[PDB]
């Protein structure tokens, strides 16, 4: 599997892909930094109770027409064109098509792109909207070509696979635990805020996690005495592998130093 | 505890207790990944309250008969049926006796696998099927055949009991100082949260381990500074020990690596 | 390590002293352990809703007269009894009269013992009475003879005074400063919960410290803006000189092996 | 340590700059303590109830006129004298003027005199007034020059900017992040807590710190499970460069002793 070869890439990936080779490199860095936070607060602001009153045809967020009377519609359109325009430039200077998949800052912008394509397809089973809509935040993660502490923290995220699914493992065993212990001590009585094991889940990671919301709290002495052991044994099993993870996290760090 | 070798039970304490020695070996393992899950997903099930609000046959969950209708009940009796096959072979192909009340992994077993077995006796004071249903959730910890992460954990706790311990009895020497502060300095008001001490050792316990519920709390200045003093020295009580249980932790992850 | 000196008390103090000297001086350690913590429970259940609701014989929790009948006043007494043949055994075995201000380990038991007999002259202004029942409870200090996990955390509390200081002067620092600006950002409107910078302290500790109670929160943005602040404050300050005294923890800790 | 370059500086700067150099400085060290402490404890007390609602006479919080009748006023103007004498006094003895824009000890006097003399001039829109006494509060920054633990503090901040900065940006990517999902996750319902994403900004800024308020909650299966992987991430990525600054204050902080 080797690369395109098409000798074409080299002038207009240089100026797109190292933003310290010129001044009009760091112009166009700038650029797509603040199109990228610009694109985030408009998605993030689309859903203000000021404008969602007046809004198949609803999911979507946005009016697509010919008028283009909608001002949020404006600056997706042009954000996704910037996205657009980067990808192309891109891709038509990216040799390896076949290492595609496996460069995530690519994928990345693919997920930054896909979204509003779907939806202008799919105007011209029911929850797929609402999802693609969702998808679409992930314009947050198209940072992490500018920022070299994202970089980092993906690299992390990487290395401390193992670490990361242990860490889900012994969540997922004491909130189990916590929750049969819980729902158990606290089941004899009508006024009980656990009508389910599933339902404890959620006191079980709030008070696992320390976060603490007091939506709902044991009452009995027992129900008490088995909160007090969540709490506890989040603490501890949190704190096991989390080491493990910033000392990977430290050592990528000062390795860029 | 290894097994006894006779030249006859050899190939099946092999294809039982060696995952990585053949292909079927990895087939059963997997199967009983997949029925110990099963057999938790079930019994998180059976506690939701479409059921329980319709109220030996309730206290249980399942009904034992001839006919067999409850499917909670099928899906119980196949999970146990797998744990007693598999702990008859192993324990068949296991010589050691005396060390019955050594070995966790068996007791594990033994664990996962009475509870059933007393329901259906006890069928043909009354806290007993409670606490026995409650015991019942312990299948979870046989998880820990399969996975290197939980036995890590449990050389970790094993390793780390006078920490533990530490832990434990400085959480109870600040628990009950704080809860008489808060008492004390909360006395003298009708809307006291804090009716005594033994009442407010649930928010010592919560406020120490940096959960916060809200459920009770300080509304006096005195009991305010209190609180304060809480929350500062359960950081403080929280964070001596659990450095050591962490490097205990590590040791014995970066042992097996 | 040298003994009392007196010439007469060596006996007695080898006996009271050492509780791996001899078989009787286990007994007497298990017997001195029993006693605390009885005397904590009884401590601890005097205010419990039961018996207080029947309402000096309530500011002091027992009634003292020829008859004793109160089971609570016998079980303290007979702790006060315990307690004080230690004290005189132990300081007609103590020489150094002079130094009130700095042995510790026997001015518990002097604490441990004064609230009885101050209550008791004192029976022949109001506050006096609560503060000594509120100061009754030091002797669960008192258990950090027979445990050195406690006394670990005397010498590092010793050790660490700097260092803990720092941290309540941090605390104060960031306290002050988030009242003041949450108080601010939240003025202009009927429904703030933060009517002064004083009330907003408590917000602020609860804050910082991330134990979270809800009682009372931001509601403006600009409130919430400084919560957000307040929270990441709160982590950091809390996190500067907690691992100075935990190393100094662990150095005491491991000194002992 | 330059030359004073008027023959008058030095021995007033020696004075009021170094408390060890003589008993008089440290009688001015101790007096400036107070002074700060006295103003500090002002400024917290004239936002009381008591106060303000028997009352441009609310927004400054003291009356300033000919009779000077609040004692507020009154404890004001004499810290604000005491400070304007110190500073006078350290600035005519300051030979080194160039660096008065670059030192922070300096500008932090001029930050703690600039209120009382804007408010005086106008008197002789309105959120000026607000700003300006929320700005009045960086009179608690004054005592750095007098504790060396807050100059550690500070070098340790300022040491420490790129790893803070990278904590907010990870804090700006998972709240973004999280906030979608929830308010995305429990959107179809009537009883949702997240109007917008923008309100769940605050949501998720309090579940990753683990504070905890409840004021707002996921109630869906889907809003709870975000919730979770809200509280872990939130707990990952503050770990992730909180032990750098740690590690940068125990730098400075040991550089000293």
């Amino acid at each position: 599997r080797p690369l395109p070869e098409n000798e074409f890439q080299r002038q207009v990936w240089l100026l797109f892909e190292y933003p310290e080779s010129s001044g009009p490199a760091r112009i166009i860095a700038i650029v797509s930094v603040m199109v990228i936070l610009i694109s985030i607060v408009s998605f993030c602001l689309e859903t203000l109770p000021i404008f969602r009153d007046e809004n198949s045809q609803s999911t979507i967020g946005y009016q697509q027409s010919t008028s283009f009377t909608d001002p949020f519609f404006i600056v997706e359109t042009l954000c996704i064109i910037w996205f657009s325009f980067e990808f192309l430039v891109r891709f038509f200077a990216c040799p390896s098509k076949a290492g595609f998949f496996t460069n995530i800052m690519n994928i990345i912008d693919i997920v930054a792109i896909i979204p509003y394509f779907i939806t202008l397809g799919t105007e011209l089973s029911l929850a797929i909207l609402r999802v693609i809509r969702l998808v679409r935040v992930f314009r947050i993660f198209k940072l992490s070509r500018h920022s070299k502490g994202l970089q980092i923290l993906g690299q992390t995220l990487k290395a401390s696979m193992r670490e990361l699914g242990l860490l889900i493992f012994f969540l997922f065993i004491g909130v189990i635990l916590f929750s049969s212990a819980v729902y158990f001590a606290e089941a004899d009585e009508r006024d009980s805020q656990f009508p389910s094991i599933p339902d404890a889940f959620w006191w079980a990671v709030v008070s696992m996690t320390t976060v603490g919301y007091g939506d709902m709290v044991p009452t009995t002495i027992g129900g008490k005495i088995v909160g007090s052991l969540c709490a506890i044994a989040g603490v501890l099993t949190i704190a096991l592998p989390v080491p493990v993870i910033v000392s990977n996290f430290n050592y990528f760090y000062h390795r860029e130093t």
